[PDB]
DNA sequence: TCAGCGCATGG
DNA sequence: CCATGTGCTGA
């Protein structure tokens, strides 16, 4: 058994995102106090730009904060998401809270759709915990564990 | 614990 | 106008 997220009504980006988990958690990073209805579509295009955490550690800040200007928070996530990006290549690490600029909310996102341990999560998040509540109710009749 | 970060949108 | 939007760091 291999845990693979179900696709809720809420549409939740972590559901399209979970066989990623560094893309998963530069989602994260970008909701950070900002709306999904800005934050997702810029996201692709960081996306494309920075596919991977090799080229997003070799990235230069200033190209990134100016991709995030309109989204508020441009300059320091810019530099948090490069070094993420980095630690997570480098540094040795077992759940990416360890890494820098992922806390409760980006390592609750993990253990709930990269790896099986939503059981054992319990997120202070408002749209996880929407998510998470839905899972409870219908693993069973999705078949899950 | 908490200032700071930051622009857009609906109150 | 204030409040918050799928928060986190540093101190
Ligand atoms: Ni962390």
């Amino acid at each position: 058994m291999k845990w693979t997220p179900p696709r809720s009504p809420f549409n939740l980006v972590q559901e399209i995102l979970f066989h990623d988990p560094w893309k998963l958690l530069i989602a994260t990073i970008f909701l950070n106090r900002t709306s999904g209805k800005m934050a997702i579509p810029v996201l692709w295009e960081f996306l494309e730009k920075y596919p991977s955490a090799e080229v997003a550690r070799a990235a230069d800040w200033r190209d990134v904060s100016e991709l995030l200007k309109p989204l508020g928070l441009y300059d320091l996530r810019a530099k948090t998401i490069i070094k993420f990006s980095d630690e997570y290549l480098t540094k040795q690490w077992r759940y990416p809270i360890e890494l820098h600029g992922i806390g409760k909310y980006g390592n609750d996102s993990y253990r709930i759709f990269c790896v099986n341990e939503w059981k054992q999560v319990h997120p202070e998040n408002h749209k996880l915990n929407k998510y998470h509540d839905w899972l409870w109710e219908n693993h069973e009749k999705l078949s899950l564990s």
